[PDB]
């Protein structure tokens, strides 16, 4: 539940959005938590 916070709008912000994602995403699964 860490990563789900941001999963008539416009495109950065959906864009802002999906890498803020990507980037909690990235906070966790660059030290092995993908392969945990």
């Amino acid at each position: 539940k860490s990563c789900h916070l941001e999963e008539e709008v416009s495109f950065e912000e959906k864009e802002m959005e999906k890498q803020r994602l990507l980037y909690q995403q990235s906070r966790l699964h660059t030290r092995g938590a993908a392969e945990m």
